[PDB]
């Protein structure tokens, strides 16, 4: 579990969105596993606007942060789950690092701010849904 709080927006993994997130829907994209909802209180997370390929992510299944080198956002095949059929997930970045079911929503950050959130994983890998291209989050 986990979310990004920036301005009047809450960014979560689309498959973990609540009834409240859907009732205050701003934008969602199944192909990216992202959903953004509106908030009443101001959020103070800063979004990175960069092309960093190194950062640090929070791994809830270890209660620890880990440094990672990650690939540029791309279209990656993701096996079927209870949430989605087998499909290509876009704007996904892979890294070597621990992740297990339950870790989605952990924040990935570089020196510039929030890069994305955990969205996939498996066999010593972790995948992050990029949010750096969503320029409207800051307005
Ligand atoms: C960190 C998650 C994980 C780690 C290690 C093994 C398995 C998983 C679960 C997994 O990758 N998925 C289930 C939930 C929806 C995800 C999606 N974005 O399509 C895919
Ligand atoms: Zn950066």
């Amino acid at each position: 579990s986990g979310a990004i709080y920036v301005g009047n927006y809450r960014v979560v993994n689309r498959h973990l969105a609540t009834h409240n997130d859907w009732a205050n829907l701003v934008w969602e994209d199944s192909s990216r596993d992202l959903l953004v909802s509106s908030t009443t209180a101001q959020g103070c997370d800063t979004i990175a606007r960069c092309d960093c390929q190194t950062g640090v992510y929070y791994c809830s299944s270890r209660r620890k942060h880990y440094p990672v080198s990650f690939s540029k956002p791309s279209l990656i095949f993701v096996e079927a789950s209870e949430y989605y059929p087998a499909r290509y997930q876009s704007h996904l970045m892979l890294a070597v690092g621990h992740s297990e079911p339950g870790d989605c929503g952990g924040i990935l950050r570089c020196q510039h701010g929030v890069v994305g959130i955990v969205s996939t994983g498996g066999n010593g890998l972790v995948g992050f849904a990029d949010v750096r291209d969503l320029l409207w989050l800051d307005e």
